[PDB]
DNA sequence: AAAAAAAAA
């Protein structure tokens, strides 16, 4: 039966026009079969063809003609009748009030008419096929399960004249794409990929623009000759469309190291390792794992591994994780030089993938683009590791494996890309969970990982391995198998072969160390410090030890466990300095504006580029565990409240960071490298403020405690003595006394494990017939980091009256509207500049609606979430909200 | 009681 044109697919925006089923369909095909030759990555063409068994070309068109049938649920009553059309031809169907969508209906009815054309009747290709497709609104569904002998009467496919017109363009679009056979085999994961990709085609061809030209040249009717042209037609304009969303590919010469990096005189040691003993060993699918110190330029040796495994596997692409959004800002810079450097583009972006990406000026938009530009389209929301090259928060990798919409769009994204975390170190229990399964599923999709780190302890990096080659080989580890890793050096770096699960060690290539920057070894001190009513009176033991300081000169650095500690210090520091030598406090509850003004003047004196600009002064800087994060900061003395060995020997990196430049004149009383550890006084298991036993689990400050006592004052050497106490602090049972106190740490650890893998999609192996598990969840938005969270606050002032205000001062008012009424992008990032991230507590339940923002402020994303917090001025008070009184000192950050 | 991230077709 001829094809009726009367079936639509599209209506809104398209101003009383319709676009017919059919173009819809033949477009979305026409659109897959380009992103297969254009888009795809070589290799992962590859990893796809190879799961159906079959040329990449023939892969290529099944893949295309699967595209074609996406919306075919769209030919139903339910759908049909939502707007005005002519059915008087076709009786019956008639409406049951289910309310299905047309993507569950796709489902629906594929698994019994695809076997009209060869597909196996009840057979997992077509079960996966049908289900794959029913998916391509970001949700998956159930097999189709039923009880008659015949199944399409019984989901509701009732009606000869309906039945007909599903059937035509199930033909319509099999032959448009050229009749391709069905593929023999298909597993789950793969076609969860393949359903990614199956969702950008869709997208793509959905664009108004795209719409509005093709409503120009409709078919005139359904014949075969009108719709084969159709379609080749919507073939020719779908690659101009990839431009405009700068998808095309970001393919790079190989290169020696020196090649790469032609500014660079001496590569060291671990770049010489690297470089010299990897190409061979670089055949095919892997993981790396590189763990050595910082300034060791781990980065560049990240880009050349990525770029040997890269070639290897055929992907071109790239995604580095980052562990905060900053970390991600400053490495979008340096990879996006090196793609200028390296590559002979302009239609491809490199994006920049985390939540605070739109109000970044310099990454954003306000035919001649500038290379690597961001483009539009790429610009939210769930598309950016679809661009071509990507560098994000590691956030944005792992919500590919969380149950949650969509996440097969993105799991597409990745598997052609070759992605790269960093400082794996950094993950905490929860996310390691998460890590595990997106290695696991990258593991299983042929894509190579670069893993680098500080140190590690041996059981995650075993994990992690482990995580990525069960992905790779098929099945889980036993109980009796070995271990893959055992032990790991630091420096040191770690090759796995995907095909045979080899270890290659790089110990086992070559029996000298990988030789690091020389650096002084590190004296660790530790000092009691009495408490007074639980708490901490460091007055004193500032005295000893500060005092030198105040003298001949210098820069060190107290470290203090939370934010008030943190701000008792400056103040009792700033009495005392009443009576040059400078002083700072750095935390999170500043605003943004200020956080980022004081960090670029404290990294700007105690940094590198003071050093060489001899802007270095003859001072002290308060903090809390920012100091952790990266920060360009070089002390004489460092002091630091008890924190876990792996956080202590972190912090204690700042001391006497650039010593190996020359440029460098320590004051007298500075004789070595030093970092002093604070710990209260006791009087037989070690006793910690509550204050600190929240943030770090007590039994674990003990364990570090009880192990740093244990050397007798003996300096670290570094970085020989390192990784040895980070594995020690965990595995000498030895050192935990109190067996309750460790034992809660243990179940709090299980706690995170848990809530984790309640979180994350199946293992592949149990999703390998059975697509359902990716998006199904129960009983709200899954986290990608555990904990109650944070929200953004911003101060608000209220004179005599009372007036709401933006400053003490009293004279910029609080725009209770923007700049047409709505918000410009820039009204936005002035405001938000303003703003501080303060944790989820009790004080979140109680609040007011004079904590919420006005109206206007709701139809902004950055706005709407933002609460209130007033300030009381007079002729600026402590106001209570919540149910405790905030004041935001100028000086001290937000105090509550 | 740290720090950290986090509308589509
Ligand atoms: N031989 C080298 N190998 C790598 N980086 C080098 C080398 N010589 C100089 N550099 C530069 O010195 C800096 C060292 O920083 P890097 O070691 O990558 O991170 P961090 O300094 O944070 O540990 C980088 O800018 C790197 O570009
Ligand atoms: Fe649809
Ligand atoms: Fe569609």
């Amino acid at each position: 039966p001829p094809l009726d044109l009367r079936f639509w697919a599209k209506e809104r925006g398209l101003r009383g026009k319709t676009y017919p089923l059919v173009c819809h369909s033949l477009d979305a095909a026409a659109a897959a079969l380009v992103l297969w030759n254009e888009y795809l990555s070589p290799g992962l063409r590859d990893t796809i063809a190879s799961s159906m068994e079959t040329d990449e070309e023939h892969a290529g068109h099944c893949i295309a003609f699967w595209a074609g049938l996406h919306d075919i649920g769209k030919l139903t009553r339910e759908f049909q009748q939502q707007i005005a059309i002519d059915l008087s031809a076709y009786p019956g169907e008639e409406l049951s009030g289910e309310q299905r969508s047309h993507a569950a209906a796709t489902g629906k009815w594929l698994p019994f008419a695809l076997p009209s054309l060869g597909y196996p009747n009840g057979g997992l290709v077509t079960g996966l096929v049908a289900q794959m497709l029913g998916g391509h609104h970001g949700t998956f569904h159930p097999h189709p399960s039923f009880q008659s002998r015949n199944p399409l009467a019984e989901f509701g496919f009732s009606s000869p004249h309906w039945e007909k017109q599903r059937h035509a363009l199930l033909h319509a679009v099999f032959d448009a794409t050229g009749r391709p056979t069905p593929p023999d085999m298909l597993d789950g994961p793969t076609a969860s990929v393949v359903c990614g990709l199956v969702i950008l085609a869709d997208w793509l061809v959905s664009q108004e623009d795209f719409l509005l030209e093709r409503l120009t040249s409709l078919p005139a009717d359904g014949s075969a000759s009108a719709l084969r042209a159709h379609f080749e037609t919507s073939l020719r304009r779908i690659p101009s469309l990839l431009d405009a969303a700068g998808l095309r590919p970001i393919t790079v010469p190989p290169a020696t190291f020196t090649e790469s990096f032609p500014h660079l005189s001496k590569p060291n040691g671990l770049q010489a390792s690297l470089a010299k003993h990897l190409p061979c060993l670089c055949t095919g699918p892997g993981l790396v794992l590189i763990t050595a110190p910082m300034g060791e330029g781990k980065t560049e040796a990240a880009y050349h591994v990525a770029d040997l495994l890269g070639k290897a596997t055929g992907r071109p692409g790239r995604f580095l994780a980052l562990p905060t959004m900053a970390t991600a800002d400053q490495m979008h810079t340096r990879l996006k030089e090196y793609a200028r450097y390296r590559v002979e583009p302009r239609s491809s972006t490199l994006a920049l993938l985390h939540s605070m990406a739109w109000l970044n000026p310099d990454y954003a938009p306000a035919g001649h683009r500038d290379p690597f530009a961001a483009t539009d389209w790429l610009m939210g929301r769930k598309r950016g590791l679809l661009a071509p090259w990507a560098v994000g928060t590691i956030d944005q990798a792992l919500m590919a494996v969380l149950r949650a919409k969509h996440n097969a769009l993105r799991l597409f994204g990745l598997a052609g890309k070759v992605v790269v975390v960093d400082e794996a170190h950094a993950v905490d229990p929860y996310m390691q969970v998460l890590l595990e399964q997106l290695l696991r599923w990258l593991g299983t999709l042929d894509v190579p990982v670069v893993l680098l780190s500080a140190t590690l302890h041996h059981s995650i990096a075993n994990s992690l391995v482990k995580a990525y080659l069960e992905g790779a080989r098929g099945r889980r580890w036993n109980r009796s198998e070995p271990q893959p890793v055992s032990e790991v050096s630091y420096p040191g770096w770690l090759h796995v072969d995907a095909r045979i699960g080899k270890v290659t060690r790089s110990s086992d290539v070559d029996p000298l160390p990988i030789a690091t920057t020389p650096r002084k070894p590190l004296e660790v001190r530790l000092v009691d410090v009495p408490v007074k009513e639980g708490a901490l009176n460091r007055s004193t033991v500032l005295a000893k030890e500060l005092t030198p300081l105040v003298k001949q000169g210098g820069c060190a650095a107290i470290i203090c466990t939370t934010v008030a500690e943190a701000q008792g210090v400056y103040d009792l520091l700033s009495q005392w300095f009443a009576t040059a030598p400078d002083l700072y406090l750095l935390h999170s509850r500043f605003p943004n504006r200020q956080r980022t003004e004081i960090t670029a003047t404290i990294v700007d004196l105690f940094g590198k580029e003071g050093a060489q600009s001899g802007r270095r002064p003859t001072a002290v800087l308060v903090a809390t565990q920012v100091v952790e994060q990266s920060l360009d900061l070089d002390v004489d003395l460092m002091i630091s409240d008890l924190a876990p060995v792996s956080l202590l020997l972190q912090r204690a990196g700042r001391c006497w960071r650039h010593e190996h430049l020359g440029i460098i004149n320590r004051p007298q009383w500075a004789k070595q490298p030093e970092l002093v550890v604070l710990t209260p006084e006791q009087n037989r298991a070690p006793w910690f403020p509550r204050s600190w036993t929240s943030v770090y689990p007590l039994a674990l400050l003990q364990r570090t405690y009880t192990l740093l006592r244990r050397r007798n004052g003996a300096p670290v050497q570094i970085p020989e003595d390192v990784q040895q106490l980070v594995d020690d602090v965990y595995d000498d049972d030895s050192l935990a006394e109190d067996l309750e106190a460790d034992m809660e740490r243990m179940g709090e650890e299980l706690a995170q494990r848990g809530l984790a893998r309640n979180a994350v999609i199946p293992d592949p192996d149990d999703a390998e017939d059975n697509l359902n598990g990716l998006t199904e969840f129960s009983f709200h938005v899954l986290a990608t980091r555990f904990g109650a969270g944070s929200v953004r606050v911003l101060c608000y002032y209220v004179d005599t009256a009372g007036n709401r205000w933006l400053d003490p001062e009293c004279t910029v008012e609080f725009p209770e509207q923007g700049t047409e009424g709505r918000f410009t992008m820039a009204d936005c990032r002035d405001l938000v500049a303003r703003t501080i991230p303060v944790r989820m507590g009790p004080w979140a339940s109680q609040l007011t609606e004079d904590n919420h923002p006005p109206e206007a402020w709701r139809e902004s994303f950055y706005l709407r979430d933002l609460v209130l917090i007033p300030q009381r001025v007079t002729d600026v008070l402590p106001t209570e909200t919540g149910g405790r009184e905030w004041l935001l000192d100028p000086c001290k950050g937000l105090i509550f």
